């Protein structure tokens, strides 16, 4: 590739929708979401993409069923747990201010070397963008100090973001880093994610026209 | 026009393209602006007669003015007409932008309160000046509601800083052709790809 984002945002998107079209309970698919991940860092580290920021789960997500929460917070859990058996700079933003939010997970909410490190990985957990937003407006001396103060701070602009599952919108992941992403959606379901995925989505990405400014 | 079961409340338009448009009919960059004028009185026809309540179009950025200064008139006196064709019209106009500057055209400050469909333009708007303008109750865009659908002309699949509060869960739809090359037919679509949702 020519051209390649410093920082890509993953929406893995369509675990409830897949289960179903397999014959399975919805709450059955987000465990079939943890290996995805894994190919989606291990061909970013291959291309040296320098940041991954991973949507886990929003405070939105946790007003579904209990079946379905314990589901997605173990396979978060987990994904996390797997990528720190690698080379990665682990980050983990959301939340700690809540029952819901993992205890496994809070090692992970100061940038955490694992391995060899170099390529930074970031999941929402427990994250909500209003949660992020207002966390500023708390005690700052100023709008200047706000947009510095959120709480997903330490994660930069977000250059090119994907989402599996066939839905074209945010889900509120990042509004302050999301402002000038490509947004590119694939029609699969996350489970069913293949590399030719990302690859189309690094292709969309360098095939933008770098005339036409923001 | 087709019949809808399900409706937006609110439509935000980012009509893109003015210049990749003008550059391929062998016009200067800066000459496409001024042919996006009536395609927004036709979106704005279109929205009237389906009875959608609430349009908001990107009009211009703080960030669009470091563009050449003859694309900044250009697109500047473009936003200016339009806003004026729908004053003539039935509907009650807001202009939200950072009024506290130069750039912002004084024929457009009598907008920046609604009158009396709502009919939103951003106009030296820029996401920064809005977050930094209860805080959330506070932003300077917070007379806008939540967008249930944004419609993007120009190919480009992207919010660029529009209104990032009311976009976090806006289905988008993407028109390829650029925004002088509007047809009816890309809003129906836009509105058959919203219900089908
Ligand atoms: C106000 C609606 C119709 C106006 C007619 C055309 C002039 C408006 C300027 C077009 C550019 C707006 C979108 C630019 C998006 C971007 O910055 O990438
Ligand atoms: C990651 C999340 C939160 C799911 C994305 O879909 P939405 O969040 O937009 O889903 P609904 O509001 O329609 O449930």
């Amino acid at each position: 590739f020519k051209r390649l984002p410093r920082h890509i945002a993953i929406i893995p998107d369509g675990n409830r929708r897949w289960a179903l079209a397999r014959g399975l309970e919805k709450h059955e698919g987000y465990s079939s979401g943890i290996i995805p991940g894994l190919e989606v860092y291990d061909i970013c580290v291959k291309i040296g993409i320098g940041e991954v920021t991973f949507f886990g789960f929003t405070q939105d997500n946790t007003k579904r069923p209990q079946i379905q929460r314990k589901a997605f917070t173990d396979a978060c859990i987990k994904s996390v747990q797997e990528i720190a058996k690698r080379d990665a700079e682990i980050l983990v933003v959301g939340n700690t201010n809540s029952d819901i939010f993992p205890e496994e997970l809070l090692e992970y909410t100061k940038r955490t070397k694992v391995g060899k490190g170099k390529i930074k990985i970031n999941f929402l957990i427990n994250y909500g963008w209003y949660w992020d937003l207002t966390y500023a407006y708390d005690n700052s001396p100023d709008g200047k100090k706000m947009i510095e103060n959120i709480a997903s701070a330490e994660i930069p602009r977000v250059d090119l973001l994907i989402r599996w599952g066939g839905r074209c919108r945010l889900s509120g992941m990042l509004p302050v880093q999301t402002v000038y992403s490509d947004i590119y959606v694939v029609d699969e379901m996350w489970p069913d994610f293949k590399p030719e995925h990302l690859f189309k989505a690094l292709e969309f990405y360098q095939n933008q026209d770098i005339t036409l400014g923001g």
